[PDB]
């Protein structure tokens, strides 16, 4: 809108980089192409967590959903290229981690899904705060509106009509997993080769495992029988807690994975710290 000056595109819609032209704010503006819907929205203006992006602003005009949020200068897919010949030191990626299980429990906590979790635009800052943004929420509220599959859990690819919170932390386990790497866990590039590379790694999946899954809308039992891989050859050189960790975090059935809250109890964050990344903006 003309109330926003310097609008500068950025990357459900467009998000642009903007400043208030009344209070030289500089703001994140996304736009996007219902009572409950604004209503459902706008209650998460007033919750407030450190792990999670402030929603300053929601505004329904013309054909358009505009959501403002709080600026930060850099999200985690940039940091982790940036720092791809080096790798990003382990008390930072065990700082992130733990972070973003806080914001996930927030949210869980909430009753509220991410579903779309991936390292572009988990949002960082100088401090060494790690953020929650980009929540694929327009569906699950009543909102009308190429793919990343790379970090979606095995029960989405299945065809599950209710997802449960244990999707994010399938997300987040293939973040932590990349940031140890420096290279994505399971990079498919359609459903079934997704699938496919899950199934390559973890086993496929069967009853023993994950009851239901031979129920599951979108099995068949047609599905190639892959034997699981050596853990060991996933994440090196991880430690035993990580690799504990990363294993619940990933597991099939979605009430063995582990729930952010449990996961925060886990021994590897006993000696987590919060340091500060070295950032170029
Ligand atoms: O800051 C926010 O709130 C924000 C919100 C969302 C969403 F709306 F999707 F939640 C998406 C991205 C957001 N910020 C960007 C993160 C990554 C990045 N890289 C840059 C390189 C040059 C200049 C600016 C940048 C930015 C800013
Ligand atoms: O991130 C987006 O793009 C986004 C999009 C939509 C829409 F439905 F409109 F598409 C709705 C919300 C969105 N994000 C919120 C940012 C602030 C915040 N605080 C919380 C506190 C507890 C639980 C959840 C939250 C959220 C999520």
């Amino acid at each position: 809108m003309e109330n926003f000056q310097k609008v500068e595109k950025i990357g459900y819609g467009v998000v642009y980089k903007a400043r208030n032209k009344l209070t030289g704010e500089v703001v994140a503006l996304k736009k996007i192409r219902p009572s409950t819907a604004i209503r459902e929205i706008s209650l998460l203006k007033e919750l407030n967590h450190p792990n999670i992006v402030k929603l300053l602003d929601v505004i329904h005009t013309e054909n358009k959903l505009y959501l403002v949020f709080e600026f930060l200068h850099q999200d985690l897919k940039k940091f982790m290229d940036a720092s791809a010949l080096t790798g990003i030191p382990l008390p930072l990626i065990k700082s992130y981690l733990f972070q973003l299980l806080q914001g996930l429990a927030f949210c869980h906590s909430h009753r509220v899904l991410h579903r779309d979790l991936k390292p572009q635009n988990l949002l960082i800052n100088t401090e060494g705060a790690i953020k929650l943004a980009d929540f694929g929420l327009a569906r699950a509220f009543g909102v009308p509106v190429v793919v990343t599959l790379w970090y979606r859990a095995p029960e989405i690819l299945l065809g599950c009509k209710y997802y449960s919170t244990a999707v994010d932390i399938w997300s987040l386990g293939c973040i932590f997993a990349e940031m140890v790497t420096r290279r994505a866990l399971f990079p498919g590039d359609s459903e079934i080769d997704q699938l496919f590379r899950i199934f390559r790694t973890l086993g496929t999946p069967d009853e023993v495992v994950w009851p239901g899954v031979t129920s599951m809308p979108d099995y068949k039992p047609s599905f190639p029988k892959w034997a699981r891989q050596d853990f060991s050859k996933v994440v090196p050189p991880l430690d035993e807690d990580g690799r504990s960790l990363l294993s619940q975090m990933l597991h099939y059935d979605p009430n063995k994975r582990i729930s952010a809250k449990a996961a925060l109890a886990h021994p590897f964050f006993q000696d987590v710290t919060k340091p500060v990344p070295h950032l170029r903006l």
